[PDB]
């Protein structure tokens, strides 16, 4: 089993400095040794340097860094597509969540029947017409879902995207901070999600059972796990840009990752939004990075029973 | 929907200074803006000034401030009764829990078929003959329950009080610090409760289901939610007078409030025992107040899925 | 109901200084008063002084202090045997977990059909041939299980030990840090365990129900509860030698202890691995000791409903 690791020090999907240091932080927390110990053959692509775009003015006076986000994602997609085509399960370290535009595009370029498990406090499904922040890290799913495209305008730097993934092929876990237009979208397009309230009711075991029945209950499909560290409670993952109280416990996060591993179908994984600069202490920074490593390792087979 | 907000800075139901500043702390945490954002039409009564009673000596050399507690509650009951009669859902900010004598009395005046959900680490059902502290905030239920009245002595300042509620019409959630005479009372009078142990066994979803079956299983009734912030684990609500380890999680507390809102039957709510002076840091005081606001907002419709 | 308390300030089953101060820390947290208040008649044996062994050199260049651990356990077994023979439920305060060799051996002398509930982050079932640390506190179960004895070499100081119980007579609860040889042993000998993952799935109520069905489902048996404080999440029990993230919550630990009491069969209890010197603050040391007292008190009848 072979794993590719790509650092994507992405910060222009949002406004807070420091998230570009996520990949280094996760690596420093021992990611590569942990994967090796599990028996993963590794190819490290290092941390990418993305091509800058001159005069990348706001789109519609609101959407920030659109060409820079578009181009960085186009470049990322090429690296991801090549890794997956070469037989690697592809781990991308963020960086802000706008990079999932590139990792999912690149993954789908080799594996068009992929499904997505999106683990996050947020749905990240605002469009350029509904976002109240202008930050592309809160919009990436809108560019990817086929059924939404007639409601998503063409941004500069975004023309290369081919959104063929169905709204029936993504399931959210963890949701507790959803903007009203996002809620409208989830309901109107019948997109399946398990909010923190659903987890409180069902328990994480049944959440994972139902998630897989929805996505792979009829046929085996490669799985893309896009994991925003802010899915965890801020007490566990404080070093992140949009923390929301009442999140996943450590055990719940490990359980999600274990069930992902147990499918035997994990094909790519994003671990995004670790921002070491937002920690109030080096301890807070390190615990957040340690947690990120635990998620990735559990997704590739680390168990609690040995 | 119209919501009345009443500050009741009572402290004389107990001995620790500062709980009178609970209402202010909860306001400062953004309560009014939060309720407005949900669509609530608001009538703010401000913080009431209760008539003092000079030389309010101990009763039976134990009971603390009985005439003051009795009179403040008579005054509060009139304000609550008037607000309910004007069609408001009544939110009362404490202040110590002895104020529930007044809010439930005032509420029952126009809604005699009300039921009570009492969320608390404690049962608050000692009588003047069983209390070992003398503090009236640990006795309010004893004055309210019809079945107990031949066991409750007449206190100075308490003659206006009629027991309004049957023992079958209150359910406790959260109990973990119960005095032996209270346990005797709960068992002897078949009063229904879900202790922290019951929550550990059933899960909060089932606890709320059974709570409503017990109270509103046969008919719709107005609901009085009396919520003591100390129901929450002290790590979440440290600024309170009688913290007890092993409490509700943030998620459980939100779930309770959501289920209350989902009945469509919430008619009055108490949020008591926030004492900002007992915080060891201003952060501890603020987080307790923020949590109080979260409870009240969720009880009137704030959701985690937006 | 009579309870014996034995301090066993064992440290030579491992390499970190300070665990020998565990018994004092637990006593200082109010253990004896708490047990008396529940109605337990107490015999305090004090803290034992074990006979040292000169030149207690490594066995096989790896196993640390074998003669010292062997002799201390022989001496402890004598005290536990006497206390059980005199009709006391025997509480032993550690000290490192190698002391369970002595307490279970002593207990089994008069109560050979005892069963063991082993609450721990670890299985402690390495043998002298599988341990990678050499630390006997991670090996005690290997010496106790009859099915394993063809695989357990004879250590100096260990000749007195007769493998007491069957592999079908121990159930683990809480496991999350298991060495590969231990995992092999648990599987190969069909030893039943509930890892943290199993708890996440089943809930602690079902875990206790199934534990009792496995051990006492068809006959009543005296229970030996061997409780390593590291079963709890390190946020709750930081003062311990081998903390592992993702442990039991406070409520889960109380529930386990409550169920043990509810069987009416508790015959001996170990509370081990509290090391106050490993706390980073006095508060960390005290909360760990306080938790130890709560476990013991709940195991002997302290309830959360009064
Ligand atoms: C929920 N929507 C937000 C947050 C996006 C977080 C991105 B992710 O990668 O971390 O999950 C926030 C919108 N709210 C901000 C606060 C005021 C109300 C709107 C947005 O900026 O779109
Ligand atoms: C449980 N009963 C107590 C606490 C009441 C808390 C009031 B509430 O509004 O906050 O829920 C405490 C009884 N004491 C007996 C043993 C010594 C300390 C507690 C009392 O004072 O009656
Ligand atoms: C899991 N086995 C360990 C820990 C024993 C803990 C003893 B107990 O009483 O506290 O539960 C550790 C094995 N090591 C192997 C990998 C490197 C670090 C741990 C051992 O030393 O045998
Ligand atoms: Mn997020
Ligand atoms: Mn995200
Ligand atoms: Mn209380
Ligand atoms: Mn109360
Ligand atoms: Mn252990
Ligand atoms: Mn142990």
């Amino acid at each position: 089993h072979s794993v590719a690791v790509i650092g994507a020090p992405f910060s222009q999907g949002q406004k807070r400095k420091g998230v570009e240091h996520g990949p280094a932080a996760i690596r420093e927390a021992g990611l590569m040794k942990r994967l090796s110990s599990l028996g993963c053959h590794l190819k490290d692509f290092g941390d990418l340097s993305f091509t800058p775009v001159p005069k990348d003015d706001l789109y519609n006076n609101l959407i920030v860094n659109p060409r820079s986000v578009g181009l960085a994602n186009q470049e990322l997609a090429e690296v991801v597509s090549r890794a997956v085509s070469d037989g690697y399960s592809c781990v991308t370290l963020g960086g802000d969540h706008s990079l999932a535009i590139g990792t999912i595009s690149g993954h789908a370029r080799h594996c068009p029947d992929l499904c997505v498990v999106w683990v996050d406090a947020h749905a990240d499904i605002n469009t350029p017409l509904t976002t109240s922040s202008g930050n592309l890290h809160g919009q990436p799913v809108s560019f990817l879902l086929r059924e939404l495209q007639d409601k998503v305008p063409q941004l500069p730097g975004f023309s290369w995207i081919k959104p063929c993934i169905s709204s029936a092929s993504i399931v959210y876990i963890g949701l507790r901070d959803v903007d009203p237009p996002e809620h409208f979208i989830l309901k109107n397009y019948d997109i399946q999600y398990f909010s923190m309230r659903d987890i409180d009711r069902l328990g994480i075991q049944k959440v994972m059972e139902r998630t897989f029945d929805l996505l792979i209950g009829k046929r085996q499909r490669p799985i893309h796990l896009s994991f925003d560290i802010d899915a965890f409670d801020p007490t566990l993952a404080p070093a992140t840009g949009t923390p929301v109280v009442g999140g996943l416990t450590y055990r719940e996060g490990m359980y999600i990752a274990e069930e992902i591993h147990n499918t035997g179908l994990l094909s790519a994984l994003d671990l995004v939004e670790v921002n070491p600069q937002l920690a109030t202490s080096e301890e807070e920074a390190k615990t957040t990075a340690n947690l990120a490593v635990d998620v990735i390792a559990s997704s590739f087979g680390q168990t609690r029973e040995g």
